[PDB]
């Protein structure tokens, strides 16, 4: 069981945003 | 350590919405 | 050290409605 | 004990909308 770190520089510029776009994180300390 | 960490890093750019992205992020700490 | 790192350097610079990506990003420590 | 460290940069620039980039890359610390 360690340490856990989700850190996401995410910067998405759609000009016209009738966008596909799927972001998951999934993240565990170890529950 | 024993830790996970996840240093995405993303500069996106598109004009018209019809382009397809995906992102899944898996990170687990256990050691 | 112990358990798992990433990094991700991302620049995506295509204006066009088109473009296809699909990222799976997985850093295992397990029991 | 068992420790990996994954990374990359990643520059797409297309001028006629073309690329797919299907990129699934674990890592694999400990089992």
């Amino acid at each position: 069981m360690g340490a856990t770190a989700v850190s996401e520089w995410t910067e998405y510029k759609t000009a016209d945003g009738k966008t596909f776009y799927y972001n998951n994180r999934t993240l565990e300390s170890t529950w």
